[PDB]
This record gives C-alpha cells, sequence and structure tokens, in this order.
C-alpha cells in the first residue's frame, strides 16, 4: 500500500499503520458495554492558523488524536469510523478554483482515497448529508481531559451536528488506551525518530566549543534532523542549558531562548528531539562544555548514569513506575553520600523524601505521538501527593508495547536546597561545606527512549560514559 | 541605554527604539482631536500556548502591535502608556515559586524595568488597581481590522476593565499610521535581517544541487540565519518552489510541504525571509537548478529583472502604488512579445489586462514587524476591483520612510492560461507554438525590499544579473 515518505534516507511510513490503529480502536469500542451498535466515532482534524490577526501563518501540525487515527497532514478535515464494521470515510476541503494559484494542484476526492487508503473521501461541506444517510444511533466525539496539560480536549463540530446524538464520554479513555500501547509499525517509526535525534546529538556533541552560544547547537540540531531527517518539527522547543541553565528543567522557551554563552568550565545538558510525521522522540545529552570531566562533574555524572542504567535494567512487565522513581532517588542519594555532599542512613533520607531535592521533576514519561504521550493517568490510577513523584506523568505499572523516557537526573537547584537546609529533618543530611563546592554547578540529566517487551528494547544510542563522551568530544573516531 | 542582543555577530538593537515608538504614538494622540485629556494606552501581550490539548508548548512570538510599542518578549504581560506624559508601565506575571525549578530565575520588577528601560513594572493581577489609583479618563484600547488576513485583531481585557471608560476605535488607525513609517532606529534593523537573509539566500544558491530535496535548502537557510543571524524564528514559512512548483505563490505550506525532488532543466524560486527580533525579512531569488540558464530561462527571468529595476527607478515621493503595478505588467508584456510568446499590440494586451495572467499576485507590499505590514489600506483608500491589482496589499501613494517589497514576477499558470485562451478578449494574444514549449516552466519572481525616501534604499543584497548568479552558483566570492 501506500507510504508517507520525504525521499532520501528517510522513512517510508505506511498507511496502514493508521488502518491498524482504526481498527484496534474499533475492537476495543465494540467491547465497552455502553457503546450502542451503529455508533460512528466522529473526529475533527487541526485548522490552518495565523499569528493573531495577522495573515502570517503558522506551520501547520495535525492534532494528535486525529494523526493517529488517519495520517493526514492536509488542514480543515474531518475523519469519521463506523464502529461496528470499522469503515472509514475521510471528509476534504472543496477548495476554490484561486487555490491553484496560490497553495497547489486541487487534488481529487480519489486522490486522496489512495493517498490515505481510507474507505470513502467526501466533502466537508457534505459530512452532515454524508452521516444522516448512514443513520447511527449515535456519534462517539472526543471529549477529555489531558493529564499533562490539565487542558480539555474539545469535541468535533460541524453544521447541523445538533440533529443528531452525541456522546462525548465514551471515546476519550478508549482511544487513550490504544495510544499507550504501541503498534509494531508505530515502534518503527519511533525507532527511527530516536535514531535521528541520536546522530544530530553527536553531532552537536562534536561541534560544541567554548565561546558558542547555547542557540547555535539548537539550529545544529534542527538542520540535521530537517535536512537529514526530514523532521521539519522538533517534538518540544530545544533545551540547551549550560552552566546554571542546566539546573533549569524546561529551559530554552521564549523567556529564557538558549541565548547564554558557553564558558569554559561549564557542563552542558542538551534535551532535544525531533519529530517525524507527527511522531515524537526525546533525548537528552550531558557533558562538560570543553570535553573533559572534571573530578565533580564525573561523579555527579556517573551517579546519574548509574540510576539510568538500573532503572533500565530494572524494567519488566508489572513493574510499578513509582518504584523505578523511588529506585533512582535512592541511588542518587547514595552517590551524593559517597561524594560526601549527604551524610548519614540513606533509609532515613528516603523517608525525609531528600531525593526530590536533586530531583523535582519525574523519572520518566510516557511518549508516542506527543513526547509527553497520553495516557499517564486513567481513571484509578492516582498522583502520589510526595515531593518527586507528584511529578510523575504517569503512576502506571508496565507493559508489553508502552514506550517511555527513562530520564533520571541531578540538579543543585537553590531555592530547594536552601529549603532542606531550614528543615532540621533534613538539614543533618546535607554537609553544607561541601554542597558549597556545588552551587552553581547546574545538573546532568541522562535521557534515553525505551519500549517495554519482556525486559525493555533502547532507542536511543549516544555516547554515555565518560570515556565514550571526552573521546567523541575529542574528535575522535 | 540597554540593548537586545544575541551575541556573536548579531545585532544590538537599543531599547530606545521602542521609547521612540511610544513617544511618537503619544505625540500622535495628543494631537487627535478626539483623544481626551488623562486618556491611557492599555495593550495586552500574547500568551503562550500549546499544541491542542497537550502541554507541548508552542515557541512564543510577541504580538505585533504589543512588541512595536515594548519590545517584550515574554509572555503574560501587559502594558500601558499616560498619553499625556507619555509615562510607560510594564506589568509582568506573578510567578509561582516553582518556576524557579522548570523555566528560569524569577526576575524582579526591578530587573524588567532596567530590560526595557520603561518607567515603571508592576504584577499583572494588580493592573486594575494600579490603574484605578491614576484615575484615567478612558481606556484606550486595541481593536481593528487587519486588511491581508480579514481578522480582528482583539482588544486588551483584564479584571476589572468593566469599571472604566474604554474606547475601542481611536487607537487602531494612529498606532497603524505610526507602524507603516519607520524610524531610523527601526530601519537599522531591517537592514540587518536583509543582510542575513541576503547572505543566506547566497549560501543556498552555492548549496543547490541537482538532486537535493527543497526543504533541504529550506533547512540549509534557517540554520544559516538562526546560527549566524540569531534569528529564532523565520518571517513567514519558506516557498522553496523547484520546477512547476515555482508557479504555486505561497508553496511550501503544510499540504504542499517543499517535498520534491529538484531536477536538471529546472527552474528555482525561493521566497525565504528570516525574522530578528520580530522584525521581518522578505527575500525571493530565481536561478536555474543547475547553474546554467537556457536561452528561455534567460529571457523569462531578463523580463522579470526589467520590471524589477524599472519600478526601483520611477518609485518615488507621491507615486500611486496601483501606478507601479501597471508599469510592471506593461513591461512584462513587451517582453513575453519580444520572446514571441505574446503577439500583437501591448496597449491592447494592458487593456484586455493580460498581465494579470502572467502575474495573478500584487506587485509588493508595506514590510516591518508583520512581513505583510499593517496600514496598505486605511479608510479612504480602495482595492481597486481588475485582475492583478484586486491583490494588491496597499493601493496608498509613496511616502518617505514606508518600507515595500518589489516582487514582479512571471509564471506559466495552467488555468490562467487556458482561461485566456477560452477568452476570445484575450485568446489572440497567445502564441500557443512559443508558449507550448513553456508550459510546466514554473516561474520567476525577483523581489527586494526598500525603504522610500526621495527615491529609494535597497536593503537586499544578492546576486541578480545572469552573470552574477551564474558566478554565485560557481561559488566566487563577494
Ligand atoms: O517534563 C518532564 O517530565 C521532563 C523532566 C525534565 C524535562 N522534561
Ligand atoms: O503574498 C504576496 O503578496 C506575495 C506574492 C508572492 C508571494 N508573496
Ligand atoms: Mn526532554
Ligand atoms: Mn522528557
Ligand atoms: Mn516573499
Ligand atoms: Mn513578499
Ligand atoms: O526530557
Amino acid at each position: 500500500g501506500p507510504s508517507f515518505w520525504l525521499g532520501n534516507e528517510t522513512l517510508k511510513v505506511p498507511l496502514a499503520l493508521f488502518a491498524l490503529n482504526r481498527q484496534r480502536l474499533c475492537e476495543r469500542l465494540r467491547k465497552n458495554p455502553a457503546v450502542q451498535a451503529g455508533s460512528i466515532v466522529v473526529l475533527q482534524g487541526g485548522e490552518e492558523t495565523q499569528r493573531y490577526c495577522t495573515d502570517t501563518g503558522v506551520l501547520f501540525r495535525q492534532e494528535s488524536f486525529f494523526h493517529w487515527a488517519f495520517g493526514v497532514t492536509e488542514p480543515g478535515c474531518y475523519g469519521v469510523i463506523d464502529v461496528d464494521t470499522g469503515k472509514s470515510t475521510l471528509f476534504v476541503p472543496r477548495l476554490p478554483a484561486s487555490h491553484a494559484t496560490w497553495m497547489g494542484k486541487i487534488h481529487s476526492k480519489e486522490h486522496f482515497k489512495e493517498k490515505y487508503a481510507v474507505d470513502d473521501v467526501q466533502y466537508v461541506d457534505e459530512i452532515a448529508s454524508v452521516l444522516t444517510s448512514q443513520k447511527p444511533s449515535v456519534l462517539l466525539t472526543l471529549r477529555g481531559v489531558n493529564t499533562d496539560s490539565g487542558s480539555v480536549c474539545r469535541e468535533a463540530s460541524f453544521d447541523g451536528i445538533s440533529k443528531f446524538e452525541v456522546n462525548n464520554t465514551i471515546l476519550h479513555p478508549e482511544i487513550v488506551e490504544c495510544r499507550v500501547f504501541k503498534t509494531d509499525m508505530e515502534l518503527e517509526v519511533l525507532r527511527y525518530t530516536n535514531k535521528i535525534s541520536s546522530e544530530a546529538h553527536r553531532e552537536v556533541m562534536k561541534a560544541v566549543k567554548v565561546g558558542m552560544k547555547e542557540y547555535e547547537l539548537e539550529s545544529l540540531f534542527e538542520h540535521y534532523c530537517y535536512s537529514r531527517g526530514g523532521m521539519r518539527h522538533s517534538s518540544y522547543t530545544c533545551i540547551c542549558g549550560s552552566g546554571e541553565n542546566s539546573a533549569v528543567l524546561h529551559y530554552g522557551h521564549a523567556g529564557a531562548p538558549n541565548d547564554r554563552t558557553i564558558q569554559n568550565g561549564d557542563m552542558c545538558l542538551f534535551d532535544m528531539g525531533g519529530e517525524y510525521y507527527c511522531f515524537a522522540s526525546d533525548i537528552t545529552c550531558s557533558f562538560p562544555a570543553n570535553g573533559k570531566f572534571t573530578a565533580d562533574q564525573k561523579a555527579v555524572y556517573e551517579a546519574v548514569l548509574r540510576s539510568s542504567r538500573a532503572v533500565m535494567g530494572a524494567m519488566k512487565p508489572g513493574v510499578w513506575w513509582p518504584d523505578m522513581h523511588r529506585l533512582a532517588d535512592r541511588i542518587h542519594l547514595e552517590e551524593l553520600a559517597h561524594m560526601g555532599i549527604l551524610s548519614g542512613s540513606v533509609d532515613a533520607m528516603v523517608q525525609a523524601h531528600l531525593g526530590a531535592v536533586f530531583m523535582p521533576h519525574g523519572l520518566g514519561h510516557f511518549l508516542g505521538i506527543d513526547v509527553h504521550d497520553v495516557g499517564g493517568y486513567p481513571e484509578g490510577v492516582e498522583r502520589i501527593d510526595e515531593p518527586g513523584l507528584r511529578s510523575l506523568r504517569t503512576a502506571r505499572h508496565l507493559q508489553p508495547g508502552m514506550v517511555l523516557t527513562v530520564e533520571p537526573g541531578i540538579y543543585f537547584i537553590d531555592h530547594l536546597l536552601d529549603e532542606a537546609l531550614a528543615d532540621p529533618a533534613r538539614a543533618s543530611f546535607l554537609n553544607r561545606e561541601v554542597l558549597q563546592r556545588f552551587r552553581g554547578f547546574g545538573g546532568v540529566r541522562i535521557e534515553d527512549v525505551v519500549v517495554t517487551d519482556s525486559g525493555i528494547e533502547l532507542l536511543t544510542c549516544v555516547p554515555r560514559t565518560v570515556e565514550e563522551i571526552e573521546a567523541c568530544m575529542a574528535g575522535c573516531d
């Protein structure tokens, strides 16, 4: 069948991927006792947007649920699926003649049917008429809360939808659950996205020089990913933190826009991931700006390497993700104690939640079409109200087919350190004379993407040991 | 005073640029008879957004009017200006402690005051209280229609604004008119943006090889502009049309995403422009993929070069922009006839609007903080209901200080050509035997950015003659 492809060495993605997702969704809905026979799933695709009230077009990126189901790149579409038969109908805009002049060829409905391997293609202005003729019991629309953003996903609407019976509660949990488990075809794309991003991270590490601006590496990364990988978008805004900025978890946004000069002695923390055909990647590399770890940098780095490897090794079906987070906490504390930053019983440190002082974020998250992928907190899965753990983007048990980031880190964040030092329950563990040395150190984060099977499959491939990193940065083959 | 700067060789932009804009706006409003004493301009900045319902952040780019007045890069701000005194107050978000962990240092209000060189800084949640204490007569908010998008620019709102008298009609035309005329400081930034983009276009011309995907050059352009120019954004989505795609005016959008393989014999039409600190650039270079103009390519190209230079030579104060468009039409028709594509009286061709068949878009547009900048059609300036001219983004007369693109083009667009051949009023002018040779040719567009004075100043610096282009593509220095 047909494939998405951007030529050269980019990945051919079969449109069968999306057909399988539609089938999987129907199969799941068919098992749901609340789903009426003759129900039709109705999804609305993303529309073109502009900057505020200007005519400056924003590059269109498809809505993630719609993409998962149809893989459609064009704006202004709808897509429906007959639950009982699995029949798919794509609705495309009926374009004006002038489109030929300004935007490109006005493709036929047949062209789109062939392109996307759907069962039928109709025009958007015909959606109410077409659906009316099918005599559905109910339209299943998509409404639910994203547990990372807290935003409500708004459901499909079209002219005349009020004449139909609409249910907006059933679909969201079901399609989310399908997205949690990646098909082999989806896994092929995620192998690719992480391959390209891994290559780009290596190129960045080879290119870093003292005196460069952080954003020079952001540019290089995105350039490698687009020109060599066909990745027009990144999965998220590049985080290129040097020096103290490596302690800032989502550094690189408009408020702190990767504009610091990399200095000799700095640690770099580069968190970047290209996107291909709306599939994510997410990799974080940490390394000395000047290519040689100091003793302190080596110690902090290898502590995070230890937790990273320990977590990956321990991941198997049935493992509770919060246990992996606590495992990383314990290892970090052990290492910080070995370094002399901490003293006392590690057991006592854990009970006092001292790990969260050094790793305030979650150990890792689901990844797929969104970098922070959906389904981390389905009904019945509760967020843990403790430092560190409350920032976990899922509290689920691991199962085969899940795709997760593994991203332990250790940071020296002043307001968290100062808080702990004011608290007698935590201050006793901390050696102020030693900790003082690490103020302004920044931080280290080591992030890989993995797939759960009988254990895990590692999708990311970058230099990780101190020896590997120093060799890579010294221009070694 | 302070400057925006991204280090290395990037431009230092003094925040005084924005203070001058605020001053100019106040000066204009003070002369406006309908503006009440004690009026305060109230602008709302852009807010951070995400992809749909996800937590995937979209890179924040400031709203253009707000940027023009304040040059503020942070999301979630407001800005007010006391008309009578010119006093500026910036309102910044009161951030939670956790911001320190995830986003960066929680800067003081004093930090922002020094950074942006405003008179006062307050937290956003205090805006109603602060404004109440100043006892303004009326709040001047921003509402009006963008004449390129047709969208309504939505006015500032905050909790408790209902307690104030608000006027949303006065400000928009006045601030638009200020934006139409660029200050010396603004011009320095626009020189820079067009310099960097010019350099990037040259690099693209040196790098192009048959067999490459169009998007490889898009990527190279943006990489040059960001890494060397500090241009994190482009002014618009890159249009990298090769072969028949060069006839597609806004090629490169998601529906047609620069994914064609460049072939031997193709003409390339690359319309790309980086953005620096929310100031635009817009350049279009046209050239043969293999670095060698054919006779046909040379002929079409030099015709557009002729109209470009003729328009630039003719641009003066008092000149009506639609007349420049017609001038370009006439030149294109003359040259297509000299090529044997057309035959008969050029006068008759013009009366039949034949030019619009080969150049269906406007000759050029205002440029500034937006690539299609505001103020092309103020009240009293009407859109001309004719082919080609109706697509003009302004029908104003030129005055000193305006910044315009000059972008004539010739394209071979099948449905327009076929319409002309079906039209008895136009069909006789077309020589199909010669024209057939140009089906699938694509098109040529030559775009420069200029500033109006007693004549014009050219901001763009790229190879333009056939000789210059073939030299650039051959890797020549300078
Ligand atoms: O948001 C998260 O969960 C991870 C933590 C470091 C940055 N990204
Ligand atoms: O939109 C416009 O006015 C110009 C015409 C060619 C592409 N940009
Ligand atoms: Mn990341
Ligand atoms: Mn991550
Ligand atoms: Mn252009
Ligand atoms: Mn233009
Ligand atoms: O991350």
